[PDB]
């Protein structure tokens, strides 16, 4: 399966910050923000993604993870010209994408929850329809929101409603079979002017094979988007790596824990990085037995 890091947008809501850095090259605590959303992709066994960023931002993507091979991996680059939709998505990466299931990941989502990894490899596994990830929020006329009854089956998914018929968002995290690609090619700006992946979602329903994974109230879900929210999401992750030994998408962790790079490959990577608490825990990682 492939992945697509969705990894653009004007972040004009964190201005002047994203003046001249993209909100994903942003700090989230210690990392870059993408580190997150492709570090989800990791854990999920994905190994072929693609990132999409704007025309300026794209280097400046590529200048960071590079073409994946440290990392085990295989990285690739897109330029959206403009932010139209997180559909586009699937546009620009038709030929990437090929006959391929894929998932999609929002550069500016952080998902971090016990029993996370199991959900990833089974949405990743599963080789039909579209699967969603619900989570409970404050504010859900911000979010797409999925409606679901008894037995975890969709009724409706409405992008940021006025009248919220549920309160779980739809979180920036989809998997989809091979289909998303034509469908993403017949749908029509919404009134925001964008391509919306609720639309994409939408088309999974009419057929019924639209599938909901919950996220319950003790995984966290942030995002980014305003510049209390990115400092909140910041404090997230350094308390819970103040406590704990271990760190929240480390890649070249990952990679390891993949088995993608080996002990060898990891010790190469800390070498470097030495001079610094980061490389210091790669080391100290790669010589655990
Ligand atoms: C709407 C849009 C969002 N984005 C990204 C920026 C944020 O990470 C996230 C916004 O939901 O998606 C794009 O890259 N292109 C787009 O067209
Ligand atoms: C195993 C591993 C999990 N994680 C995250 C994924 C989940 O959000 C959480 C529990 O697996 O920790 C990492 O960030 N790095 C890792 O090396
Ligand atoms: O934040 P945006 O771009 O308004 O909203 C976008 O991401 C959200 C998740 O972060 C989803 O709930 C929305 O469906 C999606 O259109």
């Amino acid at each position: 399966m492939k992945g697509i890091i969705l990894s653009g947008g004007s972040g004009t809501r964190l201005y002047p910050l994203t003046k001249v850095v993209s909100k994903q090259l942003l700090p989230v605590y210690d990392k870059p923000m993408v580190y997150y959303p492709l570090s989800v992709l990791m854990l999920a066994g994905i190994k072929d993604i693609l990132i999409i960023s704007t025309p300026e931002d794209t280097p400046r993507f590529e200048q960071l993870l590079g073409g994946g091979s440290e990392l085990g991996i295989s990285l690739s680059y897109a330029v959206q010209s403009s932010p139209d939709g997180l559909a586009q998505a699937f546009i620009i990466g038709e030929e990437f994408i090929g006959d391929d299931n894929v998932a999609l990941v929002l550069g500016d989502n952080i998902f971090y929850g016990h029993g996370f990894t199991e959900l990833l490899q089974r949405a990743a596994n599963r080789k039909s329809g579209a699967t969603i990830f619900g989570y409970n929020v404050k504010d859900p006329q911000r979010f797409g929101v999925v409606e679901f009854d008894e037995k975890g089956k969709v009724i409706s998914i409405e992008e940021k409603p006025e009248e919220p018929k549920s309160s779980y968002a739809v979180t920036g995290l989809y998997f989809y079979d091979n289909r998303v690609v034509d469908i993403a090619k017949n749908i029509t700006p919404s009134a925001r002017g964008e391509l919306e992946i609720t639309d994409v979602n939408k088309a999974y329903l009419e057929l019924g094979e639209l599938h909901v994974e919950l996220l319950g109230r003790g995984f966290a879900w942030l995002d980014t988007g305003t510049h209390e929210s990115l400092l909140q999401a910041s404090q997230f992750i350094e308390t819970i790596e103040k406590r704990q030994s271990l760190k929240v998408a480390c890649l070249e962790e990952i990679a390891y824990r993949m088995g993608y790079i080996s002990r060898e490959q990891l010790i190469k990577l800390a070498e470097p990085l030495m001079k610094n608490e980061y490389g210091q825990y790669l080391m100290n990682l790669a010589h655990r037995s």
